[PDB]
């Protein structure tokens, strides 16, 4: 298992243009378009980000080049990131996966967000860790795959997605 076979689990694949769990317009493998409620302004991002006029429909290769650029753009945004960047240089490789996991789901900014939570993971205090991120929005609103990054960080394992 690796992170891009990770992220597929959690955020499946959709040729067409579809509403990911709070409303908003995605495409592909948890390709985020827009927030606006307008069905034609992300038929237009999506235009943008394929560089062809598509009708709300692209190809799984097209997919695929897609969630290439955002594991690339997760990855390099935890390096960048003065918060981010140190946790990540003190986890083993399993633990890494399941952290741009969040990143790509959260983005940069609103996981730097979890400061109590990323000093538990740098001090490898993996039950605490856990049960903290468990309190969160996050937790809450999608409990299935957070349990399932929860339960990586906690063992530094690939069982939850076994
Ligand atoms: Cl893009």
């Amino acid at each position: 298992m690796n992170i891009f076979e990770m992220l597929r689990i959690d955020e499946g694949l959709r040729l067409k243009i579809y509403k990911d769990t709070e409303g908003y317009y995605t495409i592909g493998i948890g390709h985020l378009l827009t927030k606006s409620p307008s069905l034609n302004a992300a038929k237009e991002e999506l235009d943008k980000a394929i560089g062809r006029n598509t009708n709300g429909v692209i190809t799984k290769d097209e997919a695929e080049k897609l969630f290439n650029q955002d594991v690339d753009a997760a990855v390099r945004g935890i390096l960048r990131n003065a918060k981010l960047k140190p946790v990540y240089d003190s986890l083993d490789a399993v633990r890494r996966a399941a952290l741009i996991n969040m990143v790509f789901q959260m983005g940069e900014t609103g996981v730097a967000g979890f400061t109590n939570s990323l000093r538990m993971l740098q001090q490898k205090r993996w039950d605490e860790a856990a049960v903290n991120l468990a309190k969160s929005r996050w937790y809450n609103q999608t409990p299935n795959r957070a349990k399932r990054v929860i339960t990586t960080f906690r063992t530094g394992t690939w069982d939850a997605y076994k």
